[PDB]
RNA sequence: GUGCUCGCUUCGGCAGCACAUAUACUAAAAUUGGAACGAUACAGAGAAGAUUAGCAUGGCCCCUGCGCAAGGAUGACA
């Protein structure tokens, strides 16, 4: 039982820690280590684009109970999305 | 199905007759798994002897001292 893949509604904080230096000792955990950390995956990745590859990967989405299948939206959903933005602006 | 029986029988039909004789990895679809030497991260002298300083031992030749063994020549009246 795997749910369908859902588009992330939150922006990714790839740029958040530019210039912010991290002093790394032996006792420091992977959470505060340099780079990007998948709290769901418990893995460290040291690129923004490689972290994006991770959070777009089969294993990361599997750990979230997802799959590599995207919902097939219908006519009314797209039309109502159009009307929703028309109302919002 | 086509055509034919001097058949029943009517052109509405029926019974029999000649030919037709055994296709398919068969598949459209089902699903969950395991996965780089590709990137970034680290290191990166990515080919050398893996050394040189003394003293003592060992070999050869003298010199000196002590010991052992066997010896050579010489010296001393009252």
């Amino acid at each position: 039982k795997r749910e369908l893949l859902r588009h992330r509604d939150y922006k990714v904080d790839l740029e958040s820690k530019l210039g912010k230096t991290i002093v790394i000792t032996k006792t420091t955990p992977q959470s505060e280590m340099g780079g990007y950390y998948c709290n769901v995956c418990d893995c460290v990745v040291k690129d923004s684009i490689n972290f994006l590859d991770h959070i777009n990967g089969k294993k990361h989405q599997r750990n979230l109970g997802m799959s590599m299948r995207v919902e097939r939206s219908t006519l009314d959903q797209v039309k109502k999305r159009f009307e929703v933005n028309k109302k919002k602006m």
